[PDB]
RNA sequence: UAGCGUAUAUUAAAGUUGCUGCAGUUAAAAAGCUCGUAGUUGGAUCUUGGGAGCGGGCGUCCCCGCCCUCUCGGCGGGGCCC
């Protein structure tokens, strides 16, 4: 299988040449080939969600995500279409580093790759199309937390029924768990 | 009570020297006012929940073990090892 759009560490390719392949006969497409030949992924997943509902998620470097980012809406659409049933969503690889501690010659740790950062980035690209607009972690009573994100009601018609999946995702690849909610106009 | 009084130094009483812990309108006590160097003090932010068996009951509590590094390991190149 041509799998020619899948840069790795160095080997890991585990029969997910489905995206690949459904990213090749989204070659010969409508004006999608000027923006999408230099840019490739890293990794997807298939990851459980909710009930028996499946959601894939894509790993892209993050200039590539940026790209990604500028033309996600119509290239989700379509292969969603492709993969019925599934929700698709796009993940920078973000390279969390550990926190330094007492114990050759290092460098200082960039803020952004902290996991605090990370988390937030991650927590950003997962929505795209709607945008975050607050958030409302809340300790309930157990040592545990539950956060909130308020979405920003204009893309509310795009992504509502999406918002399990996000929980899901984020509950996944992060730990914690978040609600989403549309409050009214600021 | 075989002891008891007096003088003086000192401690508690004394939160009447105050770190614990005092005061400063009118009782004694905030500088006429501002700048200012030592001194004293100084906002938020970088690892957290799922982690590995013993684990105060995997019993959604948890004795608790976290699922630092590498050049000779010495129990120029075999696992039993440090
Ligand atoms: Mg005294
Ligand atoms: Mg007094
Ligand atoms: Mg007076
Ligand atoms: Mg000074
Ligand atoms: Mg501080």
């Amino acid at each position: 299988s041509a799998k020619i759009v899948k840069p790795n560490g160095e080997k890991p390719d585990e029969f997910e040449s489905g995206i690949s392949q459904a990213l090749l006969e989204l070659e010969m497409n409508s004006d999608l080939k000027a923006q999408l030949r230099e840019l490739n992924i890293t990794a997807a997943k298939e990851i459980e969600v909710g009930g028996g509902r499946k959601a894939i998620i894509i790993f892209v470097p993050v200039p590539q995500l940026k790209s990604f980012q500028k033309i996600q809406v119509r290239l989700v659409r379509e292969l969603e279409k492709k993969f019925s049933g599934k929700h698709v969503v796009f993940i920078a690889q973000r390279r969390i580093l550990p926190k330094p501690t007492r114990k050759k010659n290092k460098q200082k740790r960039p803020r952004s790759r902290t996991l605090t950062a990370v988390h937030d980035a991650i927590l950003e690209d997962l929505v795209f199309p709607s945008e975050i607009v607050g958030k409302r972690i809340r300790v309930k009573l157990d040592g545990s937390r539950l956060i909130k994100v308020h979405l920003d009601k204009a893309q509310q018609n795009n992504v509502e029924h999406k918002v399990e999946t996000f929980s899901g995702v984020y509950k996944k690849l992060t730990g914690k768990d978040v609600n989403f909610e549309f409050p009214e106009f600021q």
